[PDB]
Order: structure tokens, then C-alpha cells, then sequence
């Protein structure tokens, strides 16, 4: 690695990991799962209904948005979300062990994996949190690459399962 690649690990953290896989939208979208969506992976509702995400995000802003937001109101709630992520890992007797033992990268890449998925759906992959505890790096991105959220979706999850087996930033370079 050249002076500017080892650069490159103090330029990611987790706000960029997250701009990467979510991408930046102003308007509202349909994501891959067809789920309302916006700014940087802002999940609005699970209705169909336009109507209902629309309402979703004028309360979420906290004006008449009309389906279209500014730029630092997506970085805005994409900071409140990613602190909810965080924030239901380390309240979660589950996840909370398992977080802690991690190192910093692959830290980033749980506070990911929660936010795309939810704790729930987090904290149901017994097998995965077992693997990663025990430093089962390998294991641990193979049966990731069985789920349902990786199979649905890979592009927005590939490089966070690359990320759990290497603990590295790799997967997030030469976009």
C-alpha cells in the first residue's frame, strides 16, 4: 500500500460505509425489496400506499416535503438512523456481547447489518452471532451469504459480508 492507501481506513467509518451500500436519494424510491425509500436508506413504510410514505416523511422531516428533501435533511436523518442502529445493538442482551468483541471495522459492519435489517432479524441469526464471537470469520460470511437479506438483495449486501470475513475496509474501494 502506497502512503494514499493507507489513508484509506481513516477516510471510512461507518456514515460512509452506509452512504456506499444505500446510496444518496432526494426523492422517494422503491428499494429493492419495493419498500418506500429515501435519502440514504431511510426506510418509510412497508405500505404500498405512496400516500402513507409520503406521510412517513413529513413527520420524519417535520415539514410538507411533497416526496423530495435537501441534502442535509438526508444527512440529518441519516445520522438519527444510524444512531438508532447503534443504539439497538448496545440495549440488546444479544447483540451487545457480540458487538463488543468485534473490532472496529467489523463493528461498522454490524451497526450496518442492523441498520438495513432491523435487531430482530439481527439477533435471530444465532448461528452468525455464535461464528463472529468466536472469530469464525469464514463461517460466519458463508452462512450471511445464506440469508434471505443477502439473497434478496446482494448489491446492497455483498460488501458488508466481505467486510465480516476480512475486518478489513477492501470491499468499499475502486467504487
Amino acid at each position: 500500500p502506497t502512503t494514499e492507501n493507507l489513508y484509506f481506513q481513516g477516510s471510512m467509518n461507518i456514515f460512509e460505509m452506509l452512504r456506499i451500500d444505500e446510496g444518496l436519494r432526494l426523492k422517494i424510491y422503491k428499494d429493492c425489496e419495493g419498500y418506500y425509500t429515501i435519502g440514504i436508506g431511510h426506510l418509510l413504510t412497508k405500505s404500498p400506499d405512496l400516500n402513507a410514505a409520503k406521510s412517513e416523511l413529513d413527520k420524519a422531516i417535520g415539514r410538507n416535503c411533497n416526496g423530495v428533501i435537501t441534502k442535509d435533511e438526508a444527512e440529518k436523518l441519516f445520522n438519527q438512523d444510524v444512531d438508532a442502529a447503534v443504539r439497538g445493538i448496545l440495549r440488546n442482551a444479544k447483540l451487545k456481547p457480540v458487538y463488543d468483541s468485534l473490532d472496529a471495522v467489523r463493528r461498522c459492519a454490524a451497526i450496518n447489518h442492523v441498520f438495513q435489517m432491523g435487531v430482530t432479524g439481527v439477533a435471530g441469526f444465532t448461528n452468525v452471532l455464535r461464528m463472529l464471537q468466536q472469530k469464525r470469520w469464514d463461517e460466519a460470511a458463508v452462512n450471511l451469504a445464506k440469508s434471505r437479506w443477502y439473497n434478496q438483495c446482494p448489491d446492497r449486501a455483498k460488501r458488508v459480508i466481505t467486510t465480516f470475513r476480512t475486518g478489513t475496509w477492501d470491499a468499499y474501494k475502486n467504487l
